[PDB]
């Protein structure tokens, strides 16, 4: 498969490959908070990354993934929408070209400059590629980026993006707190939605936080400065990484928050 974000193989392209593109939960979606209702049957959500195991940095040419221990119930995610216990594998980021464009998932239509994905998966499936089969496989935490102060939990991510330009390198990052890079509040939006890159399954509970944390523009600038090619092949800046919003179809937002 040969899938990317550029005009012969972007977004517009991927249902030839992967039908499921076209179906009836895809992510990410516009969040119309003026539609989305609040649920006080929603449980308190529970982030627990105190004893999070990171391991390494990935660029695999469409992003980079901060990669975590997942043997163990190490960084879980649990309660707000969920039903059990959902371990963190990775975290990685969308972004755009420009500060007006970058994110997957739409406020109102906002667009803003990034996005973070936390990736959780199910353990009741024992592992990610069983859980990513399971309509209720994953839980991506997601969290809006907007330009303004620097957020010093990201730092140290946007330290090592020189060791991984191109697409194949890895870098060891241990002892990463991914604690660093949530913002104050955990009020949040939640739908059931998909992958947001081929294979696009449609196996996540989306838990969209409201408050976006603040990334300085020397930081997303750092981002922008990633490549999609591998190591001697002509440059092509990794920007613009991220999927539009697909119809809502026959699904309901619900707020946590009045
Ligand atoms: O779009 C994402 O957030 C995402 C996150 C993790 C993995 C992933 O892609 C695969 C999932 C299962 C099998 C092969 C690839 C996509
Ligand atoms: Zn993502």
């Amino acid at each position: 498969h040969h899938w990317g974000y550029g005009k012969h193989n972007g977004p517009e392209h991927w249902h030839k490959d992967f039908p499921i593109a076209k179906g009836e939960r895809q992510s990410p979606v516009d969040i119309d908070t003026h539609t989305a209702k609040y649920d006080p049957s929603l449980k308190p959500l529970s982030v627990s990354y105190d004893q999070a195991t990171s391991l390494r940095i990935l660029n695999n040419g469409h992003a980079f993934n901060v990669e975590f221990d997942d043997s163990q119930d190490k960084a879980v995610l649990k309660g707000g929408p969920l039903d059990g216990t959902y371990r963190l594998i990775q975290f990685h980021f969308h972004w755009g070209s420009l500060d007006g464009q970058g994110s997957e998932h739409t406020v109102d239509k906002k667009k803003y400059a990034a996005e973070l994905h936390l990736v959780h998966w199910n353990t009741k499936y024992g592992d990610f590629g069983k859980a990513v089969q399971q309509p209720d496989g994953l839980a991506v935490l997601g969290i809006f980026l907007k330009v303004g102060s620097a957020k010093p939990g990201l730092q140290k991510v946007v330290d090592v993006l020189d060791s991984i330009k191109t697409k194949g390198k890895s870098a060891d990052f241990t002892n990463f707190d991914p604690r660093g890079l949530l913002p104050e509040s955990l009020d949040y939006w939640t739908y059931p939605g998909s992958l947001t890159t081929p294979p696009l399954l449609e196996c996540v509970t989306w838990i969209v936080l409201k408050e976006p944390i603040s990334v300085s523009s020397e930081q997303v600038l750092k981002f922008r400065k990633l490549n999609f090619n591998g190591e001697g092949e002509p440059e092509e800046l990794m920007v613009d990484n991220w999927r539009p919003a697909q119809p809502l179809k026959n699904r309901q937002i619900k707020a946590s928050f009045k």
